[PDB]
């Protein structure tokens, strides 16, 4: 049994493009990703996701929808990362670079998988198909998956 810490991840997914951010420092630096971070005390997971989206991309959204949950384990780290994944298609301002992230739109036939976390190759296609999912990935360092599970689910 391991303890887990709550994180969020938000994908702004439109009909033909997705907004990603290049992580400029910290965890996962150098990889394109959705926006997110730790959930803080007192806020719902969805509201923490909205907050991180605003902080890292400048975008303010009224609502998100849950699309998946992914648990990450790292060799040498006792704490699991419990990542709650959300989407929205509906925005009304422009993305702006933050200290954490440089936002960029990608067409949906140009998803930059080689410059994303390796696990994203497995679950991101489900997100694109509008399937909901649960995943688990064990990493050695940043690059190497030692074990993983991925399951489509009816409810996140
Ligand atoms: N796509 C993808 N995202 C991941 C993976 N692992 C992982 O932690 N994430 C996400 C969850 C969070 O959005 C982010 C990690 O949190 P973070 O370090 O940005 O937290 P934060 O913004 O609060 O950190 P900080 O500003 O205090 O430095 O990366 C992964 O394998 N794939
Ligand atoms: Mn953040
Ligand atoms: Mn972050
Ligand atoms: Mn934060």
């Amino acid at each position: 049994m391991k303890a887990s810490r709550l994180y969020t991840l938000v994908l702004v997914l439109q009909p033909q493009r997705v907004l990603l951010g290049m992580k400029k420092r910290g965890f996962g630096a150098g990889r394109w990703n959705g926006f997110g971070g730790k959930v803080q005390e007192g806020e719902t997971i969805e509201d923490g996701a909205r907050r991180e989206l605003q902080e890292e991309s400048g975008l303010t959204v009224d609502a998100l929808h849950k699309v998946g949950q992914i648990v990450f384990e790292f060799v040498g780290e006792p704490e699991l990362m419990d990542v709650h994944v959300f989407c929205t298609d509906s925005i009304q301002g422009t993305p702006v670079e933050s200290d954490e992230m440089r936002p960029c739109w990608f067409q949906l036939d140009q998803i930059p998988f080689k410059d994303m976390w390796p696990d994203d190759s497995y679950w991101f296609p489900l997100l694109l198909q509008k399937k909901k999912f649960h995943g688990y990935f064990k990493f050695q360092g940043q690059d190497t998956i030692l074990d993983y599970t991925l399951r489509e689910v009816d409810t996140v």
